[PDB]
């Protein structure tokens, strides 16, 4: 039994906050990954979006005798954290709970990371409940916070700044973000990879057309944070940490550079990365930055290219976990 | 001097809540019971209903050589016979209900005094005095030890806001008063039929009583109407009533089965019960379930039949005190 | 040097309060009493009313061989506590200070009691200052209170009830009252002795026509309290304590009953009392209750009749000091 | 890093008050003084007046064999030459004044930085940085230790509300700035005449300077105009100025009497003073009292003549820091 801890605040407050928790489970063989279904015994209202079938290009490597053979094909996965637009943003109002997983994989095995997001009211209704994923049971524990006004962060009770203007103590908090595909008809407002390129590039990249955004939750509970929100200091912070740690923040053995075709029907290579063996470390899921219409990739045993300074064959991860410093008061 | 504690909340809140408290006094001889009058020195607006004259059949037993029972019609005053709507609208009318029930053996009665009223009394009043016969009762209004809930067996507990459909479980006190209320057609007020259905008993016909219970939960709440089908608490109270028909706020020595005529003018027996001696334990007041028009009974030294599985000669108690489990949150 | 202590509150508050203090001085011979003038070096605005000439009937006794010879005459005194209507009541607004004395006398000597009443602002302007009376110097000391919300009473900090409605701790406080002559054209609203008679009499007195009232200060500082104010619990309390202790509340040797003519031009006796010797105990000043127009009396060596149960030949004292219980909070 | 403390009151109150603080920095060489610029990283609205170019006569002395003095006209920036109305209306305009005065010997100057501004700065700002040449200044806004007054030599003191006509006495700091202000006819602005009358000196004619002092009392106050006849504090400040014309915020070795030409184009001497060496003690800036149009002087290593009993060749200082006794109430 794994443990997914939810830190519950003393009050609901302004209505629009969500709780979030997550746990990384033990390794399962690859052949079992396509069968994985999240089950819930919990007394909450599961959003059905994530358990539908979702098309991915599977990209894999084998030793050959540069010394690699890669290949790819299109398959359907279910239960992954591909959250539709507005679902997280309006979950406090709809009273919907999002439960989904990401995959961190080597060639032969995957560690699912289960994410649970939902309304703060769940803390009134629920002390503990169970999720299942394949053969693993997950104990969700809702636990009331030691603090009076904030959250337990690095063993310290902390409340961040709230005002919209400019004016403190500084505490480093966890941020968890989910990639959302969202197109507009006209212009470049949703061209997410262009935002990264302005932050970390010298010269002009021609074709990074992916349209979407990240939706993030800060700490154990917060209102959703949209990335990018141009004049928000927290958005700026998350983007900068993403730009320097594109596979998130926290033995794996690097073998070499690999390329491949995504989707597999492409005549030439559209993706690159670094093949590895040993313990999976980063998530193995992302989207090509080059296509407006998302091309989703699952690349077990390969760290797909996420360096924003590169122009071609790069990706954005489906989920991203890191840390940002927040100004506020320790109490 | 007895002590009647009122637990006062920090705020009035949504306006319709009432405070309630109650105390059981020492035994008084039976001959003094017909003279008992509640006096008040308190700065609140007493509802006058309960101090009017109210006709009861008095049913008593004597050893013979075996039992001899007898009955007669008398008038009592001050008992908890609350008219319809009085408790339900007390928060709006600003009326205070003060009345007693009687728990009696053959020779003595312990009055239980009940005080119910608007939460505003907590602003106007720290302490005041009630008198009953020769006993003085100190009413003490005290702010609650809890932040938001109520002190329940030494624990601060806040119950869920009551929802129809959909953390901690605490057993809380419920106090209920029987209200006689007729409607012109149908069975919506046939309270004893509700009990019969629950105890799986469909053959009865002495179940024409029309009325309901009005209850307060803990030390303060809004009134709870029994039965209300879509309130989970109503279902709980009815079960608890069905299992403990004489309440559970509680040596008493059982002697045997007795019957009698209520009212005394009946040609055959209309009531049964169990004669006892020793310490009065349960209340000695109720109504026959068989008559649409209430026949009120005072039966000192007899536990009147309240088992809902029986069809004939049974009764409903005038007041009922018991306990139900509530879901909620225990403070800190 | 005598000491007149003023207890100063922390704030002025609602504007209309006055401070009061008083001290009883040592005995002076009678011949010196007619010369007594209050002098002040204090930085406050003295009301001039009390230092004007004021006609009194002097009533005195001598042993003779019932065994007494009494006599009387009309004389002018100055500086006594004969305060005009409205002066105390509006002193907080006018910023006037009242300084005057009453006399407590035996046949040969008088102890003046000096009263000082004035605006609470004096506590900002003044730490100490000097009054003189004949050959005595009086040190007025303004001292800031130990308490946060109330006054030091019996070594305890106390704040009385403030609301106009009915609802506590109970503390006994000093009350000091001054008799004010005030006539109306029509009716019995100002017939002060009639109020006493209703409280303490069996049958009907014919002729107690004095018109006036008492103005009182409670503790070391308060707003003026008018006696009688019919629906005020404090007025009721003061009147009852007056009725049971008509010469005030706190060795003197009683000799016998005496009568006399007030004013001295009366053909028959209009006043009675009890002759004494030894240490003066009560004040020796009052007014006849019988006359609408005040007949002021100074009766050294005689306790003038103040028993309200009597109908004829009785008086009201010019000043009155006693104690009443107040409901409130000790803190 | 130097420290400029601002004592912040609990409330803003009647709207027209300003906070003031000041700090004297370490010595800097003379050659660097003409390059000194105040920089600010603070979140307040700096008034631009004081950072403009301002013409001064520089008057200096050298040993000879006896003294050789000389003078020339130069432009300084950043000095406390505040225009009329700027301090007086700063609470309404929300402008902050930051400037320095100079206290100099022949070879080095200690700048004294003054910061004056609206009390609202206390809401917006806990700390910020000023720079002057190579020195950093930490401005620290700190809530007052007192309930209502100000910390004066380790004692909490609240002065009387100032009344014209009519408890404790505390000596408080006053800081004043000289303001040049002409009027078209009469002697209402002839500041040096006011001083002359007070020191009993009616024969003088080099007293045509027109202007006044604007002062702040303690760590915060409303501006005080000197002279204001019906303000008791004005009378006190003028006396204190007359007795200590170079202030009293304060080894210095006196060498002798010197004279010079201000401006340098004058054919005869128009200024005198006392040459010194060692630690600069007083400020080295002022204006000639003789000219209606201000002639500003910077005299490093010379205490310019400020004795009001003298008629000719005298000056008024640009800033003045001293102490006056105020009536009020010491807290607890
Ligand atoms: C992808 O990652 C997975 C998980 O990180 C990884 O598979 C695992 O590898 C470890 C070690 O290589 C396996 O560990 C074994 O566990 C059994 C359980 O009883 C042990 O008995 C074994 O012990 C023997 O082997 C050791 C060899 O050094 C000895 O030290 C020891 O004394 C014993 O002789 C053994 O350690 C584990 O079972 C798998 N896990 C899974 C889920 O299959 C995998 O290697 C990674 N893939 C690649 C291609 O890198
Ligand atoms: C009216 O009241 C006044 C004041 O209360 C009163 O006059 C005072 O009387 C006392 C005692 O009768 C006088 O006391 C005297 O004081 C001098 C001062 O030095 C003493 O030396 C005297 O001492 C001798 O007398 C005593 C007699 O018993 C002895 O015990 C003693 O050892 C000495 O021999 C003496 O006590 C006081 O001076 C006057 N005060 C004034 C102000 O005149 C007066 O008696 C009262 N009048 C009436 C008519 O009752
Ligand atoms: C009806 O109930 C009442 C009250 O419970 C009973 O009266 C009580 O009876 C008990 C037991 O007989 C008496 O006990 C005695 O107490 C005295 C104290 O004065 C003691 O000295 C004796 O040794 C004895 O234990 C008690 O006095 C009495 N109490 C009162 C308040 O009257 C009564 O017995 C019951 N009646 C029946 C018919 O069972
Ligand atoms: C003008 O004032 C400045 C500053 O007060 C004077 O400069 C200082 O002069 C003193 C005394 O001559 C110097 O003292 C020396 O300090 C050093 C420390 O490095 C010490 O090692 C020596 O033994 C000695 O005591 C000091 O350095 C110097 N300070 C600065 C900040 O420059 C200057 O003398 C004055 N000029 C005139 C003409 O009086
Ligand atoms: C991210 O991508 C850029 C571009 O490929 C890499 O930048 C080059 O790095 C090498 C060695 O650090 C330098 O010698 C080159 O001059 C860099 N080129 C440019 C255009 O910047 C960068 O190192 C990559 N970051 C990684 C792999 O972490
Ligand atoms: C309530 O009344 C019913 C009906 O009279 C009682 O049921 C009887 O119980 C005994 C013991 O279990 C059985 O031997 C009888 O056969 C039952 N009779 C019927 C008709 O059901 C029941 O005991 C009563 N409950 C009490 C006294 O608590
Ligand atoms: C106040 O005056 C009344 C009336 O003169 C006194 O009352 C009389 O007192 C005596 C003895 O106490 C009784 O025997 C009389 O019956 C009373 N008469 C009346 C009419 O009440 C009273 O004692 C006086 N109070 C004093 C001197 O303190
Ligand atoms: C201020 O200037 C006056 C006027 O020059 C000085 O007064 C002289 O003081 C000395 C010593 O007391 C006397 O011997 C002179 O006769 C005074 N002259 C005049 C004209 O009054 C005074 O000393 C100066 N004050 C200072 C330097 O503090």
């Amino acid at each position: 039994t794994g443990e997914l801890k939810i830190e519950c605040p003393h009050t609901i407050g302004l209505g629009q906050g969500l709780v979030i928790g997550s746990v990384e489970l033990p390794p399962v063989p690859l052949t079992q990954v396509e069968s994985l279904k999240l089950e819930s015994s919990c007394n909450f209202d599961l959003h059905t979006s994530t358990s539908s079938q979702q098309p991915f290009t599977k990209w894999t490597w084998e030793m050959k005798s540069t010394s690699f053979q890669t290949k790819s094909s299109e398959i359907n996965l279910r239960g992954l954290c591909l959250v539709p637009p507005l679902v997280i943003e309006t979950a406090a109002r709809t009273r919907k709970t999002i439960a989904c997983f990401d995959l961190s994989c080597n060639q032969t095995a995957c560690q699912p990371t289960v994410f649970l997001i939902g309304p703060i009211q769940t803390c009134i209704t629920t002390k503990s409940c169970l999720l299942g994923l394949g053969d693993q049971r997950i104990q969700v524990n809702y636990e009331k916070t030691y603090c009076v006004s904030g959250q337990l962060v690095e063993g310290v009770c902390f409340n961040p700044v709230h005002t919209m203007a400019l004016s403190y103590d500084i505490v480093t908090v966890m941020v968890r973000c989910f990639l959302i595909a969202k197109k507009v008809s006209t212009g470049d407002s949703m061209k997410l990879e262009k935002s990264f390129e302005t932050l970390v590039q010298k010269t002009s990249c021609t074709g990074n057309g992916f349209q979407g955004y990240y939706i993030c939750l800060v700490g154990s509970s917060s209102e959703p944070l949209y990335i990018p929100t141009l004049d928000d200091y927290r958005s700026a912070e998350v983007l900068s940490r993403m730009a320097f740690a594109p596979h998130g923040e926290d033995a794996m053995r690097i073998i070499g550079k690999v390329t491949g075709k995504a989707p597999s029907t492409e005549s030439s290579d559209t993706i690159q990365g670094v093949a590895f063996s040993g313990n999976p470390l980063y998530t193995s899921t992302g989207v090509l930055t080059a296509k407006d219409d998302p091309v989703y990739i699952w690349a077990p045993g390969i760290i797909m290219e996420g360096n924003h300074s590169v122009c071609d064959k790069k990706t954005l991860p489906l989920t991203w976990t890191g840390f940002i410093p927040l100004p506020g008061e320790i109490e």
